[PDB]
């Protein structure tokens, strides 16, 4: 849903909602989405989660699946934390 | 570039796989690589769904193949 070419801020807005919509996720900041080559899209982000609701390793698996299966993102780096920076 | 001989060995090297035929590997000009194949397996040794998962992982993680169609069968085609 980010399409070919430079991702728009309104497509990133929908990507933010998708990540914030995952059970256990409380927060989201320092989102980076860019294209290195034609087609390939990379993502880095900080994710704030409730450790009482979801396990870190489990949440990481759920986010990787969403980013890969929906957005076709192979190359991602996600910092999971219990409180925002 | 993919070595098909080495790809065949990799698939035949998976525990439970007894046979391999009708292998198709081709590239569209965007670079994306597709694969179709018939895979003969021993149902006493491995579960179909489990084997399918193992083959998809190999094709994705080693060969960067997203687009694949694999026919799992307990005996080879005539
Ligand atoms: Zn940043
Ligand atoms: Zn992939
Ligand atoms: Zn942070
Ligand atoms: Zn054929
Ligand atoms: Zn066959």
């Amino acid at each position: 849903p980010l399409g070919s070419g430079v991702p728009k801020e309104i497509q990133l807005a929908e990507l933010r909602e998708a990540l914030l919509g995952i059970p256990g996720v409380t927060g989201l900041h320092d989102l980076h989405v860019w294209s290195i080559t034609s087609g390939k899209i990379s993502l880095t982000s900080h994710l704030v989660y409730d450790p009482a609701l979801v396990d870190a390793e489990a949440l990481l698996g759920t986010v990787k699946a969403l980013l890969h299966d929906r957005y076709e993102i192979e190359h991602s780096t996600l910092q999971l934390e219990t409180s925002a920076c």
